[PDB]
């Protein structure tokens, strides 16, 4: 099965308690990763609640970084919002 979230609900996860973002139509919960991110917290909080695919690819993350990202996936963007 697969959980689908709308842009409207993802948008609400941009506070001190929860940080979600979209990358290639998948939704990631990065709340507990903020302090471990080599690129810092600041760059993640700025994109919280929205689609950060371009910024993510613009920095050109390594293969290991991408393999690690999969552990934070909690669902996908609802087909209707794509
Ligand atoms: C989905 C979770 C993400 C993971 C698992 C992740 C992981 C990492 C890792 C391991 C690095 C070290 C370099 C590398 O291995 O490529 C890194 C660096 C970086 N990340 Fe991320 N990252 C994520 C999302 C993002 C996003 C969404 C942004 C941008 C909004 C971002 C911005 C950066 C920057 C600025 C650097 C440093 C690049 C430099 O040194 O020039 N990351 N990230």
């Amino acid at each position: 099965a697969v959980k689908y979230y709308t842009l409207e609900e993802i948008q609400k996860h941009n506070n001190s308690k929860s940080t979600w973002l979209i990358l290639h139509y998948k939704v990631y919960d990065l709340t507990k990763f903020l302090e471990e991110h080599p690129g810092g917290e600041e760059v993640l909080r700025e994109q919280a609640g929205g689609d950060a695919t371009e910024n993510f690819e613009d920095v050109g993350h390594s293969t290991d970084a991408r393999e690690l990202s999969k552990t934070f996936i909690i669902g996908e963007l609802h087909p209707d919002d794509r």
